[PDB]
């Protein structure tokens, strides 16, 4: 089996995108944030506190035939950004562009924190990580993909984000025409249960490549490239009058700037980043300092290529016995 099912940005400057997923019987279609730095699928839902959904599409399983309650478990998450949500468990029929898998744990959410019933567009996640971060208990639960495996046609997901435009998450075979080039594949560590590698090195716009090893997690749930404070400072000391900014939480940059390119390693292969990925435009409504899309990771234990990044290139998720990840430019 395949399926294919188009991501879409929430918003104009891509902090995260959503695709739509089919759960239950008949079928509740919600637009979930693929993750693949978390594994846990859940949805807001019938069960919500009332006052923590606003504008959300909810899950009503006891208007699905083929919805059961997973009898005795909860799910209870905290995430990098300080968001939380926490709830119980049924299995049900879930369906991605076309790929179903039955007996799917679908987490629905009794609570979820601000952030989340602030964001009117996302109804819930779906976690691509590997299924050790998953936080059912007593009884841990897979993912949709490690759930899907056996059955696909090849043990791999991809993804495609688009650049402010949608782009395509597929399941079990890998598009040959949605990118240019080869697909360079490197190794993975699972030891955290991430989608973990590492990345060669960088170069700041026409700047010479650094030959530099630098471990992060290929992660499409964060918007963006958490890197380093050195290569980080490197990438800012080339956009006149950037700075970090402690009250503002991060890099700032005169919104009249030009912003460098920036390229990453993969193995001998490279990635470039346009500077127009880079830009997320002014820190509040009318002013003229723009937020960066490169950060530092430092106090976050981790780097992370997050969706700035990963937009920039066709990504294989390849779940072989040995996971690897793949990356072509597109």
């Amino acid at each position: 089996s395949t399926g294919s099912a188009t991501t879409t940005p929430i918003d104009s400057l891509d902090d995260a995108y959503i695709t739509p997923v089919q759960i239950g019987t008949p079928a509740q279609t919600l637009n979930l944030d693929f993750d693949t730095g978390s594994s846990d699928l859940w949805v807001f839902s019938s069960e919500t506190t009332a006052s923590e959904v606003d504008g959300q599409t909810i899950y009503t399983p006891s208007k699905s035939t083929t919805a059961k309650l997973l009898s005795g478990a909860t799910w209870s998450i905290s995430y990098g950004d300080g968001s939380s949500s926490s709830g119980d468990v049924y299995t049900d029929t879930v369906s991605v562009g076309g790929l179903t898998v039955t007996g799917q744990a679908v987490e629905s959410a009794k609570k979820v924190s601000s952030s989340f019933t602030e964001d009117s567009t996302i109804d819930g996640l779906l976690g691509l990580a590997f299924s050790t971060l998953n936080t059912v208990s007593p009884t841990q639960q897979k993912t949709f993909f490690d759930n899907a495996k056996a059955s696909l046609d090849s043990p791999v997901f991809t993804a495609d984000l688009g650049y402010h435009a949608p782009g395509t998450y597929n399941f079990g075979f890998i598009d040959t025409t949605a990118y240019t080039g080869s697909i360079t594949y490197t190794a993975v560590s699972t030891k955290q249960g991430f989608w973990e590698w590492t990345s060669t090195g960088y170069a700041v716009g026409s700047g010479t490549f650094k030959s530099t090893s630098i471990d992060g997690i290929a992660d499409t749930g964060t918007t963006l490239l958490y890197l380093p404070a050195t290569v980080v400072s490197a990438y800012w000391a080339q956009v006149s009058g950037a700075k970090s900014s402690s009250s503002v939480g991060g890099y700032v940059f005169p919104c009249s700037a030009t912003l460098p390119s920036f390229t990453f390693g993969v193995g001998s292969a490279r990635i470039v980043i346009p500077g127009d990925y880079i830009d997320f435009g002014p820190i509040s409504t009318g002013s003229s300092s723009c937020f960066g899309g490169i950060q530092s990771s430092a106090g976050i234990g981790i780097n992370i290529f997050g969706d700035v990044a990963l937009k920039a290139a066709f990504v294989v998720f390849n779940g072989a016995t040995t996971p690897t990840l793949g990356f072509a430019s597109k």
